[PDB]
């Protein structure tokens, strides 16, 4: 329902993050082989940015204070500390813009 | 709506409840008879959670710390302390998965 342009779809390169924020929410964009998911950007078990960190391997990452993992596309734990699951957000590719709707963040199934 | 997979509805055994939560949104899932229904954990009264510290009888659950009750279909209270009625949540049940959406709690008409 309410989409906020947030960046240049290539301001986010094949296995890189990128962190982006609207309205106090941050929200970290993964490239996974030239497709764009959005996740919280804080890991559910600490105020600690998964963008920031650095670490993403595939479609998992890392976050860099305590190594719990969770899975980009579907912000589902893939390694603890972490026991939650991050909310993904809904994003869509216009031209070359990267939008994302900063108050619809849900759960995967 | 936005369903998550929370629990197996056998780990809510008849007469009995389970706490689920997402962040800072803790759900108490209630067994009556064989149906489910989804409250806030936590007693509007008090930081005290219904799930752990409650005592369901039929479809009253009866927070222990002061002995308030609230009935677990509608969320209405039944006896005081409590003044305010808990949020209720969506649950859906989908062969053997129960599902809620954390984000979705309401009060009873
Ligand atoms: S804060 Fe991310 S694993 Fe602990
Ligand atoms: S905290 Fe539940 S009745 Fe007071």
């Amino acid at each position: 329902m309410k989409f906020t342009r947030v960046c240049d779809r290539r301001d986010v390169p094949e296995g890189e993050a990128l962190k982006v924020e609207s309205g106090g929410t941050s929200v970290a964009i993964f490239n996974v082989d030239g497709e764009l998911f959005a996740t919280q950007d804080r890991c559910t078990h600490g105020d600690w940015s998964l963008s920031d960190g650095g670490y993403l391997e595939g479609d998992v990452v890392e976050c860099s204070l305590h190594m719990g993992k969770f899975c980009v596309r579907t912000g589902k734990v893939k390694s603890p500390p972490p026991c939650e699951a991050l909310k993904i957000f809904p994003i869509r590719i216009e031209d070359n813009d990267v939008l994302v709707d900063f108050e619809a963040g849900y759960l995967a199934p």
